[PDB]
């Protein structure tokens, strides 16, 4: 119930023991003249001050040193050469070896594994068995602390074993490292490499399933190149391991348990360093933060599940507080049972860097059943607030399964939870930005309080109701979307649909409608539209698209395609910037824009070089079927205001601002302009008299000479630009007159 904080800042601290008998053994004549002999040990040397036995109660073996379990034994050699091995010492309870080996490679196992175990006395000592060797060669399996023999007799207590190599501590294949509840291990080489399955926290009896489990693996020293292969946390069992690393730790395949831990924890930044009876200071130590260089390179996160159902999950987790955090490209794997799983990547103080897909079940899509909610979370920077987590890998969630960030910048490179649905992908510790490269939606409850996701898919989710994208917070004012793209929904019926709950602008910049999928921007007060906005099928639409909004305001040379198969439905100050918004009849009728509270319009004298006139502010394409003497509604309003950048037009005069808007206005049809013809040559001749339905100006082109340098309106098209409505009355494609009147002349604001 301490936590392995206090535990091993308790185990850091201790005196080693009081030996009486402490034993010496000098390794004399002989050794030190055989460079490569391949010695025994234990047969050789250490027999003579070792007796072996029999525990009445649970035994296979038993060893010791001499006369009990609490006497020192030293062996001095400091000049044999060779190659030692150990081969088969198994329950070592003993005390206090240690084995001094300068230039002597050992062998901790040879045919045969080893184990170091102490005894629960009313001492509660430990063993502190110790090797300083040049080479170890670690070569078959070796326990700390295990089990004597089953479960009875006397119980064991903590131990420490310490290898001090000057070369390096390597491992075999099969060389199971497997420390348990009270082992510690001190390394103190240069270049570990452990090829083997180390295991940190074990079954220590074979039903205690609620013991702490403890363990330490205290790689400190290591001058060198930290590699762990294959590491595995817990055995069925709540174990709370713990490394000490070095600033560089590269671990392969890292196996958690259901509910076990570990807290790798980097160096800090300079590196390391009757009577009353006083007891010596016990320093114990808070979560730091590690230094500017610390790497922690795990490659590859499973989780081992199977068992109970708790009301609960049991919440895997890892703990670093180093400088980075990377994850390679074997990703995250999480077997999830019953109830759902969890995994707690978190890191104290740095950043985090996933490179691998996020599977679930070891499978990218990895669907989950309804309470199984397998539950990813990221911690990036907790006691800093100042930590990135970035995941340059394309993530994919499938089915109940929900991601949650919490960290000060959470990068990304895309988020498809199009598959599944029912995903809460939080992210409301997030300080400042999510920058989400590539968002696909089925029913999801975002949660973000600021962000640019630069590309948005909404899918729909086939039939079933009531499932929808959920933005669940404040939207706040800096957020911005590049591109939402709708997808067509199902028949006859609104499946899927975005929908808000707060926030006050959502700076959008295109756009596309879709059939049976509506995009309700609620609660928002500034939805923006900086450019294009059309349907994802721009050639022929159907269906019903509710874009039910509450307010929006559109920029520059936002075009708009507005149709009868999308009812933009405004509740706000409707603003109309330099944007032209376009039209289409699909049968002669015309959709009115119902602007709920004020249209508001200013544009400018927007000259171009394509025409020489006025851009054109309003668009009506293909009104060949329009009815003729029939009042076509174009826009209901309540407020229509008017203005320029200036207060007169074309410069600046007193000109009022209702007359010319008619002029910018149009009618688009074959391929021209129907209600005004801006004419600088000949050859538009053709294409304006094809446009007004006359061949008396097609075949004398120059007879008409009312139109070099002058523009004229088609009179019999009529629109009105009064303060509550905008209208289309054709009645009438005159011809136009010579010298008549209906002509203009050129802006020319070049």
């Amino acid at each position: 119930l301490l936590g392995w904080g206090l535990k091993q800042a308790e185990e850091a601290n201790k005196t080693p023991d009081k030996p009486d008998k402490v034993w010496r053994i000098q390794a004399g004549k002989g050794f030190n003249e055989f460079p490569n002999k391949e010695y025994d040990l234990y047969k050789s040397l250490l027999s003579s001050k070792i007796d072996g036995g029999w525990d009445w109660g649970n035994a296979a073996t038993h060893y010791w040193i001499k006369g009990g379990q609490w006497n020192k034994l030293e062996v001095d050699m400091k000049d044999a050469v060779g190659t030692y091995k150990l081969s088969g010492l198994r329950n070592f309870t003993g005390g206090d070896l240690d084995v001094n080996m300068q230039k002597a490679t050992l062998r901790l196992g040879q045919f045969n594994g080893n184990s170091f175990t102490s005894y629960k006395d009313s001492a509660d000592r430990t063993t502190r068995v110790d090797f300083n060797a040049k080479n170890i060669l670690i070569d078959n399996f070796l326990e700390i602390n295990n089990r004597v023999g089953s479960g009875a007799g006397r119980k064991a207590s903590s131990t420490v074993l310490t290898l001090q190599a000057s070369e390096g501590i390597t491992s075999s294949k099969n060389a199971e490292i497997s420390l348990y509840d009270g082992a510690t291990l001190n390394l103190a080489s240069n270049s570990v490499k452990l090829n083997g399955n180390v295991w940190m926290g074990r079954l220590q009896y074979v039903g205690a399933y609620l013991a702490p489990s403890y363990s330490t693996i205290n790689t400190s020293k290591v001058t060198g190149e930290v590699n762990f292969n294959h590491l595995t946390v817990g055995d069925h069992n709540a174990a709370q391991a713990g490394i000490i690393a070095s600033n560089k730790t590269h671990i392969g395949t890292l196996d958690l348990w259901q509910s076990a831990g570990l807290n790798i924890i980097a160096p800090p930044e300079g590196g390391y360093k009757q009577k009353t009876e006083v007891q010596p200071t016990q320093v114990i130590d808070g979560p730091f933060a590690g230094g500017k260089d610390t790497v922690v390179n795990i490659d590859r996160i499973n989780t081992k599940a199977d068992g109970t159902i708790k009301v609960g999950g049991f919440k895997a987790s890892l703990t670093t507080n180093a400088a980075h955090l990377n994850i390679g490209k074997g990703g995250v794997n999480l077997s999830n049972q019953a109830s759902g799983r969890t995994l707690l990547v978190e890191n104290l103080t740095g950043n985090i860097t996933v490179d691998g897909p996020l599977r679930v079940n070891n499978q990218v899509g990895g669907y989950a059943l309804a309470g199984s909610s397998a539950n990813f979370e990221f911690k990036a920077g907790v006691d800093t607030k100042n930590g990135t987590a970035t995941f340059n890998n394309d993530i994919s969630l499938g089915r109940f399964v929900n991601l949650k960030v919490d960290a000060h910048t959470a990068n990304f490179k895309g988020i498809d939870t199009g598959n599944g649905g029912f995903n809460t992908l939080d992210f409301s510790g997030v300080t400042n930005k999510v920058n989400i490269n590539k968002l696909i939606t089925a029913s999801t409850n975002v949660a973000v309080k600021n962000f640019n996701i630069n590309e948005l898919i909404v899918k729909t989710n086939g039939v079933s109701v009531g499932e929808y994208t959920h933005f669940s917070e404040d939207i706040g004012s800096q957020s911005r979307i590049n591109t939402v793209r709708l997808e067509t929904g199902t028949r006859s019926i609104f499946s899927g649909g975005v929908k808000f709950k707060s926030g006050e602008k959502l700076v959008i910049d295109e756009f596309y409608y879709s059939p049976w999928n509506y995009f309700d921007a609620r609660n928002i007060k500034n939805v923006e539209i900086t450019r294009k906005f059309a349907s994802s099928t721009p050639e022929n639409p159907w269906g019903t698209s509710k874009l039910m909004f509450n307010n929006l305001t559109l920029g520059q040379n936002a075009v708009m395609d507005y149709s009868q198969f999308s009812n933009l439905t405004i509740q706000g100050d409707f603003i109309n910037n330099q944007g032209t918004i376009n039209y289409l009849v699909r049968g002669g009728k015309v959709a009115t824009l119902n602007v709920g509270n004020a249209a508001a319009m200013m544009f400018n004298n927007d000259i171009d070089s394509a025409t020489g006139f006025y851009k054109p502010l309003i668009k009506i394409n293909s009104a060949q079927d329009l009815i003729k003497n029939t009042e076509h509604v174009l826009l209901k309003a309540k407020i229509i205001g008017y203005g320029n950048v200036s207060t007169g037009t074309n410069g600046i005069s007193n000109v009022n601002l209702e007359e010319q808007f008619k002029e910018r206005l149009a009618l688009y049809n074959n391929n021209n302009r129907m209600d005004t013809c801006v004419v600088r040559n000949t050859d538009d001749i053709k294409a304006c008299g094809m446009a007004i339905g006359n061949q008396s100006m097609v075949n004398n082109p120059d007879n008409y000479k009312y139109l070099i340098g002058k523009a004229w309106k088609n009179i019999g098209i009529s629109k009105t630009a009064n303060g509550s409505k905008i209208s289309v009355y054709y009645l009438g494609n005159s011809t136009p007159t010579e010298n008549g009147g209906n002509t203009t002349n050129l802006p020319t604001n070049t």
